[PDB]
């Protein structure tokens, strides 16, 4: 029938977003008092204490409880320092909390109530680590207590019930000699012996660990009183009474409180708030959603990671490089990287969509990856100042433009789809070739006043394979890829989308017997003319001597190298007689 | 055969750019040093004195004279107040000068020239104001001279050309007992009687004013020397001989010296070097030669100044008005209008064209406007936060939004294009009417999943006049202008270009008996398709009972007006009863 008294943990904490945020607010602008409102009414079936709710608001004096809550006093001390937070002497710090609730205590029972909260503030990574500590002192040590049922009454219970509920400030109430609840009097528990305490766990025949508290002070109270009656009154149906007797086996007051971690251990609690307070992370899931929600009620057929997921070369950051650059972000694209030897000019800004007057004269490919970044912070944005050596070219200072050749392979490389943006016919070459040599998909992009051209190699020819332009054709539309930078504006625009639209269909896995995909179809090449509106397809096969694709020119870079480049850039006559044209 | 001696301007300045700016470095980093190499020999028949140039050199200690060249020392006096400037006593300075010179001849005649100059740098408008004094003092006042000719003496004359040449310092030598050259001396000169000058004026017959400052320092050291032989040294062939008098027309020193500014006039000379120092206006000038160059070498009969001088008017600040904006600033267009009742919200830079990461949550289109000066400060760019009123949509707040309206016309009014680019249908009337009540020309961008339409109205169609997309047409279809903003990419780039290129096509005379210009053709309607890679163009008549500009409606908003518009944006089926689709 006997026993000895077990307890539970007085409370178990809830920390809203909100405290978090105000707590970050009076960081950027020590000891802080709080203050909460226990509802001991409003406890959910599946906890076992009472829950403490912590916003922004137990922050401040002018809080407002509701009629049956109980106001209840009590601290946050915060740290700058994480290692201070994590070497302090937690025994230690709730110990001297402890004492000053048990200073209150031998002066008012109904104050030795209260909870602590220490904690350490990661502003920039959003992380919080905090614990919370409820001072749960038992004076002397020695002293635990036996304890026997008895048959409820809840005729008591209720009644005792009632008067908590009215006295919002009480955690104790006894009998007076008519048998009547009054407030906590040492004089008149001597004699009537009855203690009633406002317990705060549902724990079944469990009493808060906050019991310890009291009896230590009703102790301190009435040394002699060794026997009496216990009620732990909970405002539900799982009050019961208790014939309570004390022992001592063996001043030492031990002192316990802190609460468990969510895994169940004896440490603080941390909390990242990064996915919810970064606005850089706000701002990153949005433009996530964008294409998750266009996916979802236009095409469920849409592959999104494998473009999110590819990396792209750009291979110059002019007129071309920046609305490509620009429409690739747009789809997803995490990974892109800006390959221009020049720097941007007055004449830059209004055509080459990534610049602004500021940044004139300042070197182009690493001001591009910068100018993404402002866009899309998370970008990786990237930029290097490597040159792009021309056919027919009188090679200059061989060496360092060696370097500018193997610098471009380990790019050409570290990429999956390779865009080429250059001006001239001449400088798509050594790239295109490096990257056919590299098992790297290339799309390549060519202005001229009025049309553009746009087309891929992953057998297909390449660019190289047959001409574009022929003699025989009109003015304006010979100035293709014809070192023709400044043209039509509206022709960049277009060229570009086209290569970024081509580049996303041909990502997409192709139905079988066919050549489409869920984005339409994946053309070979595609040729714009402005005078008219117009746009054409056409499909060309690798041609057998062609100076870039051709086996025997693949061959030799094969086996010589950039012997073979250097070679091939000063004299292109060389490479006809190694394809075969001769 | 008698005279009195007349003078010419002892120099004629020349400040070269270098000059300025050296002076600007200092006014960012009182009396300033400076000094000169004057080329005596160097001298163009076309000039009336020796050329006195100034360099950023000037300024320096280590100048360096080449053979034959005579170093001057002067000074400038620089002024931050152009009021002080301004307000100076021009003569009391020159006066001062005199007096400084005067007190150096006396000591060696050699001394007793220099020149300086008074100056206000506007370094913000880089306008320079500026004044060369040349300190020529005549003391006594009273006295003149009397002067007769004397037949050459090339011996002579070319006896003191050495003699300069090689004494580089001297302005003046005399014959000692033995009729040799020698150095100035006032009891040599007091017995020898000949005195020859360092002539800086080529004024046929009229010697440098300089002359004025030796014979006063003369007169001083020989007071009885009345009569003697003046030189006039030129490094040429005006060299003359000149048999003096010292006269006397009733110490008073009179000083002249200030040169006459382009003009002619007697005040200070200004210089603007906006256009040459300018980065601003460096960089104006560059995207202007784009396209002088751009239509000189490709298209002479290009019409650019409509176009640059065209007031565009952008209804949307989103994706398709940051990539219009963007195309229009690169064919020239300088006034543009951003008109936009959103702010920019995490999910758009990445789509929207003209926006940073750091701009989320401010109002979207003045900020635009902002973006679009960054890049291209010169650009006239305007954002207007309105509200345009969809059909169908209970009126809200009756009162502003009618202001919205009212606000919308003097707009579509101010401006000689107007461009249609918003989400919805709904969202294009009110705007299309007005427009065309006002004899607009509007073009209107409307997006869909795969698709886009650009169109015009200046009789052709309105938006309005036919359905667009039928009810049994594809689902990917279907989404074409249907509140869809957020659609494949590239498709608003496109729609973008082809919109502004339509526009500029469409802004160049037609040729008679044919509808196209010299940049192609001016369909009506442009269609385009991403799966399939094509674009299509069709023409439409105006519709007799079309909501938007059908005679019926046009006449309603006329004679009724606002009460009108309101009446028909909240019910739809009344613009159906005034058309006559019912
Ligand atoms: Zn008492
Ligand atoms: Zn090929
Ligand atoms: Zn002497
Ligand atoms: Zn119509």
């Amino acid at each position: 029938s006997e026993r000895v008294l077990s307890y539970a943990p007085a409370f178990k904490s809830f920390l809203d977003t909100s405290f978090f945020q105000e707590l970050s607010r009076l960081k950027l602008d020590t000891c802080q008092p709080l203050t909460v409102n226990l509802d001991l009414h409003n406890i959910p079936k599946s906890a076992d204490q009472v829950p403490l709710f912590l916003t922004n608001r137990s922050f401040e004096k002018h809080n407002n409880k509701r009629t049956n809550e109980v106001p209840l006093q009590g601290s946050i001390f915060n740290f700058n320092v994480l290692d201070e937070f994590k070497n302090l002497d937690k025994q230690l710090f709730l110990h001297q909390r402890a004492l000053e609730c048990w200073e209150d205590g031998i002066k008012d029972i109904n104050k030795c109530v209260s909870f602590v909260i220490i904690s350490f503030a990661d502003l920039k990574k959003y992380r919080f680590y905090y614990w919370l500590g409820v001072p749960c002192f038992q004076r002397p040590s020695s002293t635990v207590l036996h304890v026997r049922p008895e048959p409820s009454l809840k005729g008591l219970f209720s009644k005792c019930q009632k008067w908590f509920d009215v006295n919002y400030s009480k955690w104790v109430c006894i009998l007076d000699a008519d048998d009547e609840i009054v407030n906590y009097d040492k004089c008149i528990i001597r004699k009537t012996k009855v203690l009633a305490i406002r317990d705060t766990s549902t724990m079944e025949n469990v009493p808060s660990a906050l019991t310890k508290n009291f009896l230590s002070v009703l102790q301190y109270d009435v040394p002699d009183l060794i026997d009496f009656k216990l009620l732990i009154i909970r405002q539900n149906e799982g009050s019961f009474a208790l014939n309570a007797t004390f022992a001592s086996i063996d001043p030492d007051m031990k002192v316990s409180g802190w609460e468990r971690n969510v895994q169940g251990k004896l440490a603080p609690r941390v909390v990242d708030l990064s996915s919810l307070l970064d606005p850089l992370k706000i701002a990153d899931q949005s433009v996530d959603l964008n294409l998750k929600l266009m996916k979802w009620r236009i095409l469920p057929d849409l592959n999104l990671d494998i473009i999110k997921n590819t990396k792209v070369l750009l291979l110059g950051a002019g007129t071309l490089g920046c609305y490509v650059s620009r429409a690739l972000i747009a789809w997803g694209v995490r990974k892109i990287t800006f390959v221009d030897n020049g720097t941007v000019s007055y004449s830059n800004p209004v055509r080459q969509a990534l610049y602004n007057f500021e940044d004139c004269g300042k070197p182009k490919a690493e001001l591009a990856a910068a100018s993404l970044k402002r866009i899309f912070p998370l970008m990786d944005a990237t930029g290097v100042k490597l040159s792009i050596p021309m056919i027919g070219h009188k090679l200059v200072n061989e060496e360092a433009q060696h370097k500018d050749f193997d610098r471009l392979r380990a790019l050409i490389k570290e990429h999956d789809i390779i865009f080429l943006l250059v001006d001239s016919r001449e400088s798509r070459w050594l790239p295109s070739l490096l990257s056919n040599i590299e098992n790297k998909t290339v799309i390549n992009a060519a202005l001229g006043f009025d049309s553009y051209l746009v087309m891929r190699h992953g057998q297909l020819g390449c660019y190289f394979c047959h001409d574009v332009v022929a003699p025989t054709d009109s003015l304006t539309d010979r100035t293709l890829d014809q070192m023709c930078t400044v043209t039509r504006p509206g022709v960049a625009m277009m060229a570009s989308s086209l290569a970024v639209e081509l580049m996303t269909s041909l990502l997409q896995t192709k139905y079988s017997g066919s050549e489409t995909t869920v984005l339409g179809d994946i053309p070979h090449q595609i040729r714009g003319f402005l005078h008219n509106f117009s746009i054409l397809k056409l499909e060309t096969p690798a041609y057998e001597h062609c100076p870039a694709c051709s086996p025997k020119v693949i061959e030799a870079f094969t086996d010589l190298g950039w012997e073979f480049v250097k070679k091939a850039l000063e004299h292109p006559l060389y490479l006809e007689e190694i394809s075969g044209l001769s």
